[PDB]
């Protein structure tokens, strides 16, 4: 009964953590064992701010939708618990601003307290004309990858520093199940046109007296291309770059001078504040997340292989709602066994 | 044209710089000396966390009201420019919790998105089942009081230590007109039985994801008795102790047992965070703040004398439209001369 989850990001150690719980109990007998090319803190989900919001317009998956929600409500559920510091999980309120008049959003009545930006208010932010006030919740995944590793390494999971190179060669192994939790690098073991790297480049700048994460939009830049701030437990992320089909995991100067110019024109504060770090990641970009149950009878015997990747922008936002589905999936192949 | 201002608070060094800003031109030369026991970081202006509230029923002056109104306007045209943060000034949101439907503050419409707190925000906190939310702003003494200080040296004012005994003393060094600035203390020089200690106790504690005030009210413990956080710039103020009458400069056991039990029924998170320090302070209690002008014919010469005293727990929240009344005394007393 012994099952393989590929990566050690948001995604694999939900997953992972999920299927546990979910089969664990003395009649099923479980063996997971995780494998990753890298870990805490040189995964996509280090670089993450850790933000709950979703992409913000209609989803071509409704799917999606309800993953956010059952992630909100489960983080929520534990944000006022004293345990909350480890998993760096945290209340915050601040603005979604833009130029024009939008619709308010699906999560409207899934995040606390959104109201519109009154104009008062609005007068503080002078390139921005319309917007939005509510209570989120920040996720640091830096904290996150160090709970979940913790919770993992105490219920018997064994983690292992490996590239796999190929579905078939890990089924040749061993394990039954390979849960597929690669990110934005899953097209290496199985081509993936769909799916491509979404470029970030964030700063890690200090300044406390920063109590409100701004959030800019235009749908001249397109999506994550216009200027955040978000604060954090250590440090406040500035960013608002965006780069699809873009390699580069180097720090670039030109996006450098945007996100600070850019941040500057929303905080004017900001001038005057050191900057600990800059870092970059790639989202894994794709239409819909891939969360589909797939058998590889191509290889070594008739291989159940669960795919979960493709989380974009929203990896922690979305990620809960995922594990649970992906242990769903887990179950059926488990009743469809003989 | 020599004048005397008596105390280096919040109200010594915002009236200082007021009267100056108001009557320093050529055709008026102004000389000004500040006298103060003790400077920052040892006043009641460095013991205050900073947040902008008044005491939020009907005050019995409404001056008050409009004073109030005029240091919160002054403040946000500031909030935004990038030295902001040399004054410790910034915006701050939170929660004003309640056990009974009370009636919508006069400075609903002073404060930044002013709403009631919706049942599932209620739900967060379970010995209270109403409550505002609101973006206020917090000015930091320690801060403010560096730059005051910092403003006033390079516009050629003079500082000095020393314990004045009387207003005759310092009548008959000079001086013309006398800004009385003394807070708690005085009576001392004038008996006053309406002012009165009102002792507060506070635990600077390190809780950086701790985003937003939580500000508890009841009528039973009476105001400033009840469970307060207020997050600052480097650490989080732990609140929720008024002692009237008490002149204890001592930090007691049994009062930070009780803030500290207090807030963790809020904040359950703050269990497991480090207290950096624990400091005692003597609100100015006055049923009204005293802002009259007073003529000592019984002294050195007809020697005027300025009073502003008395600003309890809103000293911050107050203290500009104060210094503009001072300022507005200071001139009356300048176009009676001869
Ligand atoms: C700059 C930036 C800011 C972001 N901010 C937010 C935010 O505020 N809010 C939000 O909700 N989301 C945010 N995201 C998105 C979020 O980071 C992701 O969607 C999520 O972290 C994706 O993680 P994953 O777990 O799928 O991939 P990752 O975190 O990259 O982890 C992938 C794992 O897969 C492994 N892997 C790949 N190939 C192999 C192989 N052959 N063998 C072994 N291991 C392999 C890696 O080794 C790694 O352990 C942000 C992203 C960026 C880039
Ligand atoms: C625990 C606590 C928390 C608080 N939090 C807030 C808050 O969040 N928001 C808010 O708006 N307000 C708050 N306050 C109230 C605020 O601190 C005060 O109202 C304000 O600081 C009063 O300052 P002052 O300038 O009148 O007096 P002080 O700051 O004490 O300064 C008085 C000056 O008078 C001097 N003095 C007295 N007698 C003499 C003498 N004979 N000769 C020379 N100098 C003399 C002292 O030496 C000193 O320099 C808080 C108070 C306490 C105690
Ligand atoms: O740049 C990102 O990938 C990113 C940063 C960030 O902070 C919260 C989210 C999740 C969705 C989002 C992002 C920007 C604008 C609207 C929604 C988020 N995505
Ligand atoms: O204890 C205090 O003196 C105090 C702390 C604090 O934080 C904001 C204010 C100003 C008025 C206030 C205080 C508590 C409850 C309602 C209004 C304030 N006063």
């Amino acid at each position: 009964m012994r099952v393989v989850v590929i990566g050690a990001g948001v995604i694999g150690l939900s997953t992972a953590l999920c299927i546990h719980e979910r089969y664990h109990s003395v009649l099923q007998p479980l063996d997971i064992k995780v494998y990753a090319d890298r870990f805490t803190p040189l995964t996509t989900t280090d670089v993450a701010a850790g933000l709950w919001q979703p992409y913000l317009s209609d989803p071509n998956n409704p799917q999606e939708a309800d993953w956010s929600q059952q992630t909100f409500d489960y983080l929520l559920s534990h944000v006022h618990s004293p345990n909350a510091e480890n998993l760096g999980l945290f209340l915050i309120s601040g603005y979604n601003l833009f130029h024009e008049a939008i619709p308010d959003p699906s999560w409207k009545d899934t995040v606390l307290g959104f109201r519109k930006l009154t104009p008062r208010e609005l007068d503080m932010f002078p390139d921005y004309g319309y917007g939005w006030f509510h209570t989120s919740l920040i996720l640091e995944g830096k904290n996150y990858l160090q709970w979940l590793t913790e919770r993992l390494t105490e219920r018997g999971v064994k983690f292992f520093q490996r590239k796999v190179e190929s579905f078939e060669e890990v089924a040749r192994e061993g394990a039954d199940v390979i849960v597929n939790c690669t990110g934005v690098w899953a097209g290496a073991l199985q081509r993936d046109p769909l799916l491509q790297p979404g470029r970030g480049q964030i700063m890690k700048v200090d300044a406390p007296w920063m109590k409100h994460f701004i959030l800019t939009h235009d749908p001249e830049r397109g999506i994550y291309n216009s200027p955040y701030i978000i604060p954090g437990t250590q440090t406040v992320t500035l960013g608002g770059i965006f780069q699809l089909g873009n390699w580069s995991e180097l720090n670039n100067i030109q996006d450098h001078n945007t996100i600070w110019e850019g941040c500057c024109r929303l905080e004017p504060t900001l001038k005057n504040a050191r900057i600990i770090g800059e870092r970059t990641g790639f989202r894994p970009v794709r239409p819909q997340i891939r969360l589909e149950r797939e058998q590889l009878r191509t290889g070594p015997s008739n291989t159940e292989v669960i795919h979960n990747y493709g989380h974009g922008g929203y990896g922690l936002t979305i990620h809960w709602g995922c594990a649970l589905e992906a242990a769903k999936l887990f179950g059926r192949i488990l009743e469809e066994k003989k």
